[PDB]
């Protein structure tokens, strides 16, 4: 319909092109026009025949907005064009729709103020918020404060604190503390928002209107116009009615009707139907008298004592009407129910009741599928839950496991992204039936352990919120105004509810009393049957919150320690967990370990050994063993003197004793320092001592192994890191502790091992002679049930015997199951190697042209004939008398005819017959790291493309089991063993964000492909698919506009640079002769900012917008383009990508998320060029265009300290990954890598520009935003770089 209304010039039935405008405006404003006073009763809009009608209204409201959006859409590729979005259309089309412009234009900026009304009506929060930003767009130049307060109500409903403070902080520059306070409400926090509300309220009217609620000091601790004040007294009745507090809202209506009498605003009036209210107190309160008595006055059909036209006449087309009408069915049916207890009498009608019910509460989950939203609503969803809830349990007369809501403690792990609303209407309707229970004679079903298991899940998330009074009122239903109150009444769900309350203490303030409760909980739980996940959990968040305080909590620790050699609650409490009857004694970390960090020891070694079953125990006491151990060694480099005196039967013994323990070929040194010094048992003595010394490590490997064991449950973050540990400490460390790495190494599974093959794989070379053979031992045994992995490398190594040797024993050890794999696989690979001629010929004639202005010429022309002594048949055939050329030339014009005639015949596309074809492979595709069912290759394309003018590329494709194509690219000569190393670094990134990833529908991800080396030199790299380049985009928009001026090629963008900075050097005086280095800083900046002024910024926005479907869809894409490049900054930052041009960026229109490709320019090599960068990433004019209103002040900065946060929490295991790849044979690095290493390491601690101030998360982010959107750095680089686009 849009295509066709756009096609027809606006001259659609309806009638002229300005008839149909005139009725789509009136239609408009009409509905907008009823968004503020709900009495206006628009005709063919708000009333229905019967209960289907109304659902009908609701589709068509929808539809109509999305017909407006595609029409916009078309009219603006109609007037401007798109590239590869949409179709350019006739130029018949195009010339009436250009020169009408502005009359578009006009009528669009007219009705977009009602037509955010009318989208915040329909419940379609994003095309109010995609028309508000266009809106404030076109504002450069009081209607200013109402379009905030329609995005910003749009934002909250949609869930989105991030744009909401973006938005602050962008008007803040143009009064407007309020937003702050939406933001809270947006993440779930009531009981904040609404103080904060009533604070700005009673500064905007100088009138105290205040209400009782908890403390405040506490609250922050745990977490003038007239429209503003309705606006924020609104709010705040929303926040109070959210977490069901009536007599809040009663003091609310109170002191709002107190503040209009005071002050005769005539404008400020709640809306909200209170009758609604009470009735859910009253039903809430057990009370079903009154509330049967106030359902009454509510509209629709009466209560239960036809069923199609349940619903009233005159309804608003509103969501919100809709989950009221649906509310109050379900109140007056079990009203119903109850006085009908005290099984056809009336229980026939009611059925039928909650049938229709349940028929119109899908209504909105219907809809949520016309439009690509990718998620359900919450409240709508729980309502129809709730309703065939009732309804079973009106037949039923709970009597079957269907009549309880399905929600439970699972959702905590699943649902953290969730307000605590639906726990609210659950319990609602959960506590009905456990009421309802002692109506029943007969058998029932157990409640009490769900209504507890609501109650505890509700509860703990009201306390993550902050809402401390919602938490205080759930824990007291479980247990069946100030802190102090808290401490004095809360001092198969008891180990969990102790510790819900004991957590809530904690938040409240109070930590000793919590600290205390815990540890008299804990005590009790070690002396229980069970106690699985009770004592670990109680003993770890112990120990983490005495970690907090460790600056007031140190005492008490020493207290303790010598109360045991030889004290208030906490410190008693502890020594009894510690002194608990059933490994680390005083005397091996009596050397440089501190008092208190030993209490920290003893209680994760009584956590691990209490729950053998928990890995959280092991890792814990692993970590803390690993660092003290290191910390120990690092700083030392009785019996034992009575022994070496009995053996050795004044300063000569302190010299002998000295010298035994004075810096522990080790041997053969120590000798020759003890006779020395001393002029054999010293030998028993020094073994002592060294091995005492290292007990640390010794437990923390065990400790890593049995972490290890119990993974083959926890994230694959910290398995990563133990490997890489123990992995380090053999390397260094490997005589001294090898008894444990041996068994261990010999014991341990092959799972958690599938990430740090590669080093592995490096460390084949150690100087040992167990320690090659253990690993060798280690990858043999992972090649068997995973041979995936090891295939490609061994087989590219085996084709210093220490390294070869190796690498022949895994590949025989993976040839005993399928030798003709292997075979297949060594021919695949030499056929690659093979297929890499005329190509050589060319390089050595080029070569010799330029070297020769003797000897060495014909050695290596001889050479080159004889390496070369299907395709290679017709090469023989028409260059075979080179060699006779090259001899009769020796004693020379053959060599440059011959590479003349290259030259003209190499001026690409080839095919697989003539250079063999396999069918039915059973070999694992180059690069299946993360595949649980991998695909074999089936086929290979019969065509081979050469990519020009950047080297000697080959595109290749692969067939797969599966059916698809997998396009891949072959390199020669590119050594790319360092782009693996990057590779497998921002795989080991993304790991870290799978937490996050469970609770935050923008997902952190880094886009990355595969790298597969096939030698020393070439290689095969993953072709991405999908992904455009954004220099197609100002390509395309540049022919657009020399089509548009050529009515009334494109240079490239050196000539386009050039042409400007030309005349602008002569204009001052200097010439285009001046080196580039001598160039006035004006003159670059006035070129860059009339080159930014002649190019529109809004390209890439749009074409995103043109792809989307619906603007559901656009907001995602949205979100997700802003996430993914804050990602993709800091990642770049942070390892030091350089080169970042227009042909290097690729967006995903499907997704919205970016990709880098080119990694060559990485670890800071671009600051030392012919012509240096000064940007630590791409931030030009469309990339911040792209990121909204706001631009980078919203949800790109947020979501860059929240990645900057997670790498600096993280860096240990970044770290210790680079040190491996800086200790590689096969990286070809030309101390340049250590420079790079501690340049990176710099970066991740903060002190990246600092001589010993050491910046904050926030200031990092800032000082890298502004340097990398400053114009005195844009303008000073390379022209191919296109800063102006
Ligand atoms: O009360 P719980 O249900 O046990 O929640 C805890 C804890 O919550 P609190 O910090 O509010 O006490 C943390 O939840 P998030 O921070 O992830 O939202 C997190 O612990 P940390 O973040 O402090 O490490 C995580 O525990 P963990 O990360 O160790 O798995 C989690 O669940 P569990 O304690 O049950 O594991
Ligand atoms: N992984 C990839 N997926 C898709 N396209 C790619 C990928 N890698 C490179 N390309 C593109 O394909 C071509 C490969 O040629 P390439 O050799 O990378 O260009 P170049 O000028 O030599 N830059 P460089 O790679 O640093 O040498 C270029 O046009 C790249 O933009």
């Amino acid at each position: 319909a849009a295509q066709f209304t756009v096609l027809s010039k606006l001259r659609t039935p309806l009638g002229r092109a300005q008839d149909t405008f005139q009725t789509i405006e009136g239609i408009i404003r009409s509905l907008a026009a009823h968004t503020l006073n709900p009495d206006q009763d628009v005709s063919q809009w708000t009333t229905a025949d019967n209960d289907e009608g109304h659902g009908n209204n609701q589709l068509r409201l929808v539809l109509l907005l999305q017909y407006l959006e595609n029409l916009e859409k078309l009219m603006y590729n109609a007037y401007e064009g798109c590239a590869n979005a949409l179709t350019s259309p006739p130029k018949v089309i195009r010339t009436f729709f250009y020169t009408n412009r502005q009359t578009c234009q006009d009528w669009l900026t007219r009705i977009r103020l009602s037509i955010m009304r009318v989208g915040l009506l329909a419940g379609q929060p994003a095309v109010t918020v995609r028309h508000g930003f266009d809106l404030l767009t076109e504002m450069k130049t009081n209607e200013l404060e109402v379009t905030i307060m329609m995005v910003v109500e749009a934002l909250c409903e949609l869930h989105c604190p991030e744009a909401i403070q973006g938005i602050a902080v962008w008007s803040s520059s143009i009064n407007l503390l309020w937003i702050n306070s939406v933001a809270q409400q947006a993440e779930g926090r009531f009981e904040k928002a609404s103080v904060e509300y009533q604070e700005h309220l009673c500064a905007m009217t100088g009138v105290d209107c205040c209400i009782s609620s908890f403390d405040k000091s506490v609250l922050t601790l745990a977490n003038s116009s007239p429209e503003v004040i309705n606006y924020l007294g609104n709010k705040a009745c929303e926040c109070y009615i959210s977490i069901a507090d009536w007599a809040a809202v009663q003091e609310w209506q109170n002191s709002i009707h107190d503040l209009k009498k005071s002050t005769s605003s005539t404008s400020l009036n709640l809306k909200a139907d209170f009758n609604y209210i009470k009735s859910l107190s009253s039903f809430e309160s057990g009370k079903f008298v009154e509330c049967t008595e106030q359902l009454e006055l509510l509209p629709g059909e009466n209560i239960n004592l036809d069923m199609k036209k349940l619903l009233p006449n005159m309804l608003s087309p509103d969501p919100r009407e809709l989950q009221k009408s649906i509310e109050v069915q379900l109140l007056r049916s079990s009203v119903c129910l109850a006085t009908a207890l005290n099984w056809q009498s009336i229980t026939e009608n009611v059925v039928k009741y909650l049938k229709q019910t349940s028929r119109i509460a899908i209504g909105p989950l219907r809809l949520s599928t016309l439009t690509v939203s990718q998620s359900l609503p919450v409240l709508s969803t729980l309502q129809l839950y709730c309703s065939s809830a009732l309804e079973n349990t009106v037949s039923n007369r709970l009597s079957t496991e269907d009549c309880l809501i399905p929600l439970f403690s699972e959702a905590l792990r699943s649902c953290k992204q969730h307000d605590v609303r639906p726990w609210m209407q659950a319990l609602r309707y959960t506590m009905y039936q456990n009421q309802l229970l002692e109506k029943i004679k007969e058998q029932t079903v157990p409640i009490r352990s769900h209504l507890m298991e609501l109650g505890l899940t509700a509860a703990k998330f009201a306390r993550k919120r902050g809402n401390v009074s919602l938490a205080t009122r759930l824990l007291a239903q479980c247990s069946e105004t100030t802190a102090q109150d808290l401490v004095q009444h809360f001092k198969k769900w008891g180990p969990e509810l102790d510790i819900e309350k004991t957590k809530l203490l904690y938040t409240a303030g109070q930590s000793t009393h919590a600290m205390e409760m815990l540890s008299s909980c804990a005590i009790s739980f070690c002396k229980s049957v069970k106690a699985e996940y009770a004592v670990a959990k109680s003993i770890l968040t112990l120990a983490k919150w005495i970690q907090a305080e460790w600056k007031e909590i140190s005492g008490q620790l020493k207290q303790v320690y010598r109360a045991q050699h030889q004290l208030s609650t906490l410190s008693k409490n502890i020594l009894t967990l510690i002194e608990l009857p059933s490994i680390e004694s005083e005397s091996t970390v009596h050397i440089g370990v501190g008092e208190p960090d030993f209490i920290l020891g003893q209680l994760y070694h009584l956590s691990s050994v209490q729950a053998p079953e928990v890995a959280k125990s092991w890792a814990a006491l692993a970590s803390w063993a690993y660092r003290w151990g290191r910390k120990v060694v690092d700083n030392a480099s009785x019996x034992x003197x009575x022994x070496x005196x009995x053996x050795x039967x004044x300063x000569x013994x302190x010299x002998x004793x000295x010298x035994x323990x004075x810096x522990x070929x080790x041997x053969x040194x120590x000798x020759x320092x003890x006779x020395x010094x001393x002029x054999e048992g010293v030998i028993k003595v020094w073994r002592k001592v060294v091995d005492r010394i290292f007990s640390l490590y010794k437990l923390s490997c065990s400790a890593y192994f049995t972490f290890l064991k119990l993974n083959a449950q926890s994230t694959d973050d910290m398995i990563v890191m133990a490997t890489l540990r123990l992995l380090r400490l053999l390397v260094k460390h490997a005589g001294e502790l090898r008894q444990y790495l041996e068994h261990g190494l010999e014991t341990t599974p092959t799972a958690p091992w599938r990430g740090i093959i590669p080093q592995l794989f490096s460390r084949l070379n150690h100087p040992e002679v167990y320690v090659r053979q253990s690993i060798c031992n280690l990858l043999c045994r992972v090649a068997q049930d995973s041979p995936h992995l090891i295939l490609y490398p061994a087989i590219v190594g085996t084709i210093q015997a220490m390294m070869q040797d190796c690498y022949s024993k895994i590949v025989d050890k993976l040839s005993s199951a399928n030798p003709t794999m292997v075979l297949q696989v060594q021919m695949l690979v030499a056929e690659l190697r093979r297929v890499t001629w005329d190509e050589l010929w060319l390089g050595v004639l080029l070569q010799q042209h330029m070297y020769v202005l003797x000897x060495x010429x014909x050695x290596x022309x001889x050479x080159x004939x004889x390496x070369x002594x299907p395709h290679e048949k017709w090469f023989q055939d028409n260059y075979g008398d080179a060699i006779e050329n090259a001899l009769e030339k020796l004693k020379x014009x053959x060599x440059x005819x011959x590479x003349x005639x290259x030259x003209x015949x190499x001026x690409y596309i080839l095919r697989l017959e003539e250079i063999a074809a396999m069918t039915n492979t059973e070999i694992a595709l180059p690069g299946e790291v993360s595949a649980r069912d991998t695909v074999t290759i089936h086929s290979v394309g019969g065509t081979i493309t050469i990519l020009p003018t950047k080297t000697k590329p080959k595109k290749l494709l692969f067939l797969g089991s599966d059916g698809k194509s997998y396009p891949y690219l072959f390199k020669g000569l590119e050594d790319l063993h360092l782009d693996e190393r990057i590779m497998q670094f921002l795989s080991i990134v993304n790991t870290m964000f799978a937490t996050i990833n469970r609770q935050e529908t923008p997902r952190f991800h880094a886009r990355h492909y595969s790298v597969t080396p096939l030698g020393t030199r070439s290689g095969l790299i993953q072709w991405v698919d999908g992904a455009t380049p954004l220099f197609g985009l100002y390509k395309r928009w540049q022919q657009r506009e020399a089509a548009l001026q050529a009515q009334k090629i494109v240079p490239r963008p050196s000539e386009l640079y050039y042409s400007k900075i030309g005349p602008a050097l002569k204009t001052v005086g200097l010439s285009l002769d001046v080196s580039r280095r001598d160039w006035p800083l004006h003159v670059m900046k006035a070129v860059l900012e009339e080159l930014m002024e002649a190019t529109p910024p809004n390209l890439l926005a749009k074409e995103l917008w043109s792809s989307c479907t619906t603007p559901d869809e656009w907001w995602r894409v949205t979100q997700s383009y802003a996430r993914s490049t804050a990602v993709m900054s800091m990642v770049g930052y942070i390892i030091g990508l350089g080169d970042r041009h227009l042909d290097n960026v690729l967006i995903d229109m499907t997704t919205g998320e970016v990709v880098h490709i080119d990694y060559n320019v990485c670890f800071e090599k671009g600051k030392s060029l012919r012509v240096p960068e000064k940007v630590p990433f791409r931030m030009t004019q469309n990339i911040e265009t792209a990121l909204g209103v706001t631009g980078v002040e919203g949800v790109f900065r947020l979501s860059c300290e929240q990645v900057l946060h997670i790498m600096r929490r993280g860096r240990e295991t970044l770290l210790t990954l680079l040190e491996a790849f800086v200790y590689d044979p096969l990286v070809d690095w030309t101390s340049y890598a250590v420079s790079v290493w501690k340049r990176v390491k710099a970066k991740l601690e903060g002190r990246d520009v600092d001589p010993n101030r050491r910046m904050s998360v926030a200031e990092q982010v800032d000082y890298v935003i502004k340097e990398a959107t400053n114009l005195d750095n844009l303008a000073q680089l390379y022209e191919g770089w296109t800063a102006w686009v």
